[PDB]
C-alpha cells in the first residue's frame, strides 16, 4: 500500500507532458505504466501483485514486430495518462481505471498487419471477426489475459462496474480501427458546432472516448521531430513488409506499402496529416481544451514534413 513507483527526477517531469518518449530502456516500461496507474487513478485501483502479472502477461503478448510492438502500446498508454491528467475533473473513476489498461492491450498479438491484409490473406481471424478483425482479437487477447489465474485487476469491482469497465474497454480498443475514426470525428464535429455535445449522456462519451483512442494511437505525430522522424521509420517497415507479402499474394500493394515508392513517403504523410492526424486533436482540442498540445505538436511536425518536401532535410 505504502509502495510508490518513483522516476529519475527527468522522467518524473518530462513524464508529464503529451510529448513524453519512454525511452529505449524496456525494463522500465512497466514501472513507466504502474507509475501512470498510480498518479492516474490512485495506488488501490489495482493489487501491486495482481497489476505486475497482468503487464507482464500482457508485455508477453506483443510480438516483435517493428511498430506494433510493447512499446507501442506502452506510448499509447503514456498519451492517455497525459490526456487524464490534463482533464483530472472530466473522468469517472472507472474510466481512469480502464482506459490505461485498454491502451495498454489496444493491440495485443498485432502481427504487424493491417484488416485489409488478413482479409486479402483469408487468414482464421477474418472470418470469426469480419470488421475491425484485429481490434476484435486484441480486445479477445485482453479477456483471456484479464482470466488467467492471479490477473483479474478488476476482481474488487462490483460485478455492474466489472461489466462496464470491460465495455469501456472494448468500446475504446474497437475504436483504434481507423476505418471508424472518419465517422466517429465527423459527428463529433456536428455535436460540437450545433452545440448538442453532451458528456453526461453516454453515447456521446463512447464518442470522445473514441476520439481519444484515436488521438493517443496517433501520438507518433506529437512527439518531438526526431522521434516523430524515427517512428516513421518502424510504421513503414511493417507497411512495406504488408507490401511485399501483397505482392506474394499477386495483388500490387497501395503505394504506403510499396517499397519501391519510398521517395512518395514525405507527400504520404502529409496526407495523413492534413486528412488524419490534424482533424483528429483539432476536434480533441475542441472538446477538451487541455490537450491543445497535441495538435501544436502535431501542426510542428506536419511544417517539418513539408520542408522535407522542400528539399530543406
Ligand atoms: C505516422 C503515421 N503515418 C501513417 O500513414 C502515412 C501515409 N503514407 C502514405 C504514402 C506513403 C508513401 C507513398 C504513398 C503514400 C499515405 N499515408 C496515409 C499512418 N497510418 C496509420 N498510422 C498509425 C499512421 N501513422
Ligand atoms: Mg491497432
Ligand atoms: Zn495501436
Amino acid at each position: 500500500g505504502l509502495m510508490q513507483f518513483t522516476l529519475p527526477v527527468r522522467l518524473c517531469k518530462e513524464i508529464e507532458l503529451f510529448h513524453f518518449d519512454i525511452g529505449p530502456f524496456e525494463n522500465m516500461w512497466p514501472g513507466i505504466f504502474v507509475y501512470m496507474v498510480h498518479r492516474s487513478c490512485g495506488t488501490s485501483c489495482f493489487e501491486l501483485e495482481k497489476l505486475c502479472r497482468f503487464i507482464m502477461s500482457v508485455k508477453k503478448n506483443y510480438r516483435r514486430v517493428p511498430y506494433h510492438n510493447w512499446k507501442h502500446a506502452v506510448t499509447v498508454a503514456h498519451c492517455m495518462y497525459a490526456i487524464l491528467q490534463n482533464n483530472h475533473t472530466l473522468f469517472t473513476d472507472l474510466e481512469r481505471k480502464g482506459l490505461l489498461i485498454a491502451c495498454l492491450c489496444h493491440d495485443l498479438d498485432h502481427r504487424g498487419f493491417s484488416n485489409s491484409y488478413l482479409q486479402k490473406f483469408d487468414h482464421p481471424l477474418a472470418a470469426l471477426y469480419s470488421t475491425s478483425t484485429m481490434e476484435q482479437h486484441h480486445f479477445s487477447q485482453t479477456v483471456s489475459i484479464l482470466q488467467l489465474e492471479g490477473h483479474n485487476i478488476f476482481s474488487t469491482l462490483s460485478s455492474s462496474e466489472y461489466e462496464q469497465v470491460l465495455e469501456i474497454i472494448r468500446k475504446a480498443i474497437i475504436a483504434t480501427d481507423l476505418a471508424l475514426y472518419f465517422g466517429n470525428r465527423k459527428q463529433l464535429e456536428e455535436m460540437y458546432q450545433t452545440g448538442s455535445l453532451n458528456l453526461n449522456n453516454q453515447s456521446h462519451r463512447d464518442r470522445v472516448i473514441g476520439l481519444m483512442m484515436t488521438a493517443c494511437d496517433l501520438c507518433s505525430v506529437t512527439k518531438l521531430w526526431p522521434v516523430t522522424k524515427l517512428t516513421a521509420n518502424d510504421i513503414y517497415a511493417e507497411f512495406w513488409a504488408e507490401g511485399d507479402e501483397m505482392k506474394k499474394l499477386g495483388i500490387q500493394p497501395i503505394p504506403m506499402m510499396d517499397r519501391d515508392k519510398k521517395d512518395e513517403v514525405p507527400q504520404g504523410q502529409l496526407g495523413f496529416y492534413n486528412a488524419v492526424a490534424i482533424p483528429c486533436y483539432t476536434t480533441l482540442t475542441q472538446i477538451l481544451p487541455p490537450t491543445e498540445p497535441l495538435l501544436k505538436a502535431c501542426r510542428d511536425n506536419l511544417s517539418q514534413w513539408e520542408k522535407v518536401i522542400r528539399g530543406e532535410e
